[PDB]
C-alpha cells in the first residue's frame, strides 16, 4: 500500500521504525544544471549510503524522504541508495516554493498540477516505476502566495484522488501551518493525513496544540540546524507537549549536523526525563504508521 | 579571438555578420523538465531548432545570439548538436534568469560568488564543455527591481569589468524596469554601449523608448510576432519612427522566439515594410550588422 524505491510495495503496518523528513541530498534543479562545478556526485553517493548505514544500526527500518521539486528531486539516485543499504525509502512528489511558480505554470489550473502529481502517484517518478507515495508542499515568511495556495489545493484533489498523505513545510512563526491545515481541511482532506511541518522552531505551546487538537501530524524535525533554535529549547517542547498526553500527534525527524543526532541527543534526553519505550514507539513507529493507514 | 562560439572556435567582433541578437533555441524551466520529463520531447524540439535555424540561413542570417541562461533551460550539448546540423555562428550566455527571488542556492551568498559564476562560464566553458559564454544575461519584470534582482545586476557590471562582454537584459516595457537596469548598471560605471535593454519594443511609448536610447544604450525592439504584447503593424510603426527620428544607431531587432510568430517573420514582413517606407539598404545594416559589431568590440 505504501510505494517503494526500488522495491514491490508494503503494508502500513510493516513500516517499522521510521524517520519520517531526511533528504538524502537536496539542491536547485537550476544551479546544478547550470554549474556542476559546485557539485559532487561521488561524494554525494557515499555519504548518502553510509549515514543511512548508521540510521540502519540505530534501528531506522523506514525512510521517508521530501525532496521534490525545487529540492531537486532524483529517484536515480534514491534508486542507488536503495540498492547499496536495502532501505526501505518513500519518495514523495509536490512542489517546494515560497512565492511565485516557474513560468511554465502560468495559465495553468489547479487541476493541471494535481495531474503532474497523480501522475507520479499512480505511473511513476521520472520514468522509473518508483511511485509517490505522498504528496509535498511548503509556505514560508511570505505566507500563503497564490501561487502557494494553488499548490495547497492541487495537493488535496491528489490526496482524494491516491489517498497518500501530505507533508507540509511551514514558517512557525507566522501561522502558515495552521493556515495549511485549513485549506486542506476544507477541501475534504481528513486531517489525520496532514503533517504540519517545521513546528520545531517554535516554543508557542498554544499554537501546535490547536494544529494537533484539529487532528493532524505535528512536525517537531530540525534538530542539529541550531540556527533557528537551539536543541536544548527544542527538547523542552517536545517533553513539554509530552507531559500533556500529545504523542499520538508528535512527529520527530532532522530535516537533513547528521542523520543519527536523535539517538545521540533527542531520545537519550528524553528517557532521562521519564518517557517510557512506549512513547518513543509511539513517535516513531506508530504515528508512522496511521499516517500512511 | 573575441566572440566564442558553440561548436566553433572564435572569431572577432567584425566577423559576426547578420545577427538575430535575441532568439531562443529552446527555453524550458529545468526544475519542471528534470521532475516531470514526460512534458517534453526533445526529438521535437531537435528538428524545429534545425529547421527554423536553416530557414533563417536561407534569409541570410550567419550568426544567432542565444540568451537561454539559468531559469530558461540553457543546455549546451543540445546547442551544438544543432550546430552539427546547421554549421550556425551561435554565442552562448550566462546569466540568471529570475523576476522576484534567486534560488535557495544563494542565501546569504555574496554578489561576488554570483559574478565568479558567470567568470567561469566566460573563461573556462559552460557545463564542463569547452564552449565558452559571450555575454551576461540578466532580467527583471512585473514584479519590479526587487533585493535578489539587484544582487544579479550589479554581478553582471562585475563581469562585465573583468572580462568585457556586454549585456543582454530583459525588461517590462511598463514599469521603468528597463531605465532602472541602464541606470544601476551606469551607475556602477558600465559602458552604457555595452548594454542592450530588451523587450522595449512591448509598449508604444517611444519617449520612453528614446530616454534609454539617449543615455547611450541600445534599445531590442526583439519580439516580433508576439502579438499578446503588441501587434507587428503597431511595432512597425514605432520601428520606423525610431528611424525616421535618428535612431537606426541604437536600435536592435529580433523575435525572441523559443499567430504568424516563427523566426523570419521580419524578412516575411518588417524588412519589406521599412523598405518601401524609405529605410535604405545601409541602415538595416546598420540594424542587423553594425550594432551587434558595436556591442561586442
Ligand atoms: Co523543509
Ligand atoms: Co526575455
Ligand atoms: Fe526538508
Ligand atoms: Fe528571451
Amino acid at each position: 500500500r505504501i510505494p517503494l524505491v526500488g522495491k514491490d510495495s508494503i503494508e502500513s503496518k510493516d513500516i517499522g521504525f521510521t524517520l519520517i523528513h531526511e533528504h538524502l541530498r537536496a539542491f536547485s534543479e537550476a544551479v546544478r544544471q547550470q554549474w556542476p562545478h559546485l557539485y559532487n556526485e561521488d561524494e554525494e553517493f557515499r555519504n548518502a549510503v553510509n549515514e543511512v548505514k548508521r540510521a540502519m544500526q540505530f534501528g531506522v527500518k523506514t525512510i521517508v524522504d521530501p525532496t521534490v521539486m525545487g529540492l531537486g528531486r532524483d529517484t536515480r539516485f534514491m534508486e542507488k541508495v536503495v540498492k547499496a543499504t536495502g532501505i526501505n525509502l518513500v519518495a514523495g512528489t509536490g512542489i517546494w516554493i515560497f512565492i511565485d511558480l516557474p513560468f511554465y505554470f502560468l495559465n495553468r489550473s489547479i487541476d493541471e498540477i494535481a495531474d503532474l502529481f497523480i501522475h507520479d502517484i499512480k505511473e511513476g517518478i521520472q520514468g522509473t516505476p518508483n511511485k509517490a507515495g505522498f504528496v509535498k508542499i511548503a509556505a514560508d515568511e511570505p505566507g500563503i502566495t497564490k501561487d502557494v495556495e494553488k499548490v495547497i489545493r492541487a495537493a488535496a484533489i491528489a490526496n482524494k484522488e491516491t489517498k497518500v498523505p501530505i507533508i507540509t513545510h511551514s514558517n512557525a512563526h507566522n501561522n502558515t501551518g495552521l493556515e495549511q491545515q485549513r485549506i486542506l481541511t476544507e477541501e475534504g482532506v481528513d486531517p489525520g493525513k496532514i503533517l504540519i511541518g517545521h513546528l520545531g522552531d517554535t516554543d508557542n505551546i498554544d499554537y501546535i496544540k490547536k494544529i494537533a487538537d484539529k487532528g493532524s501530524f505535528i512536525g517537531l524535525d530540525r534538530y542539529g540546524v541550531d540556527l533557528f533554535l537551539p536543541v536544548d529549547k527544542r527538547n523542552e517542547t517536545t517533553l513539554r507537549l509530552i507531559k500533556d498526553g500529545y504523542s499520538d500527534k508528535i512527529m520527530i525527524s532532522h530535516d537533513y549536523w547528521s542523520i543519527t543526532l536523535i539517538f545521540e541527543d533527542t531520545i537519550p534526553f528524553l528517557k532521562r526525563n521519564g518517557v517510557n519505550e512506549e512513547v518513543i514507539a509511539t513517535i516513531f513507529k506508530e504515528n508512522p504508521k496511521k499516517f500512511f493507514s
